[PDB]
């Protein structure tokens, strides 16, 4: 069940990255979550709660959720795989995206296996992993073969 | 895995009922989960997306769901059972909230083990199930010792 993590600090490009992916793998009929680390007066009451209609579930769960769990959700509902915003501290593979070069220090973290540094004329050169510029199409064809 | 539908047409008193009965049952503890018949560009690309933090999912899923399926769902975040709004179709027990006589006539369906009418003083007698005025605590009282 491949997955695939992107992490960065507020406002690298995180979501555009994403999006480019998502958008990627729309085309290619390719069946991949998302999740993001971050029916109204009915949770004012109650803990899970949903509304669906015309093939789309929106659903509200209060759980002690942990990225273990998520994933076996996501598992449930039968996608192909996931690419998920965040849980830096997973040890998923990744792609870190660097506003500067002293981002990579705060994140502190395994498997990573690209790094987008964002204003690419910084980049002291890393060693053990592959570097793009944050628009650099093959970054988003890396994700995408490593989500199969 | 105990289950009460509630049904009627819009604005009978439907989520009032619901409302009623959401509250109660959390006060006493009961595990109860809610479904309504009826991330943002990360959509606007792919299919089952969602963002969690501080205990709580907010997921959205485009599926061909059918109630079945929706039910295994619940099984799966472990709740006690289920309260529905709607899915008149549904072959599990429900209440009818009924604003006009005559609105029994257009909600046709199975399993019906009580009748809220919404004007009492219209109620002719019908046969089979016990009736209730829909401001009855008896009646969100059946409801939850239906559940458990």
């Amino acid at each position: 069940f491949p997955i695939v993590q992107v992490v960065g600090f507020q406002n690298s490009g995180k979501t555009t990255f994403i999006e480019r992916i998502l958008e990627k793998a729309s085309e290619q009929g390719l069946n991949l979550g998302c999740l993001k680390h971050h029916d109204r007066y009915q949770a004012a009451g109650a803990d899970v709660t949903a509304v669906e209609g015309a093939g789309v579930l929106q659903l509200t769960a209060r759980r002690l959720w942990d990225l273990t769990r998520l994933i076996e959700l996501y598992q449930f509902l039968e996608t192909d795989c996931l690419l998920i915003e965040g849980f830096k501290k997973a040890p998923y593979p990744k792609v870190v995206i660097l506003s500067e070069k002293e981002d990579l220090e705060a994140l502190k973290t395994v498997n990573t296996i690209a790094i987008i540094y964002r204003k690419k004329e910084h980049m002291t050169e890393h060693q053990g992993l592959p570097i793009f510029h944050a628009d650099d199409p093959v970054a988003v064809d890396l994700v995408l073969s490593q989500l199969k």
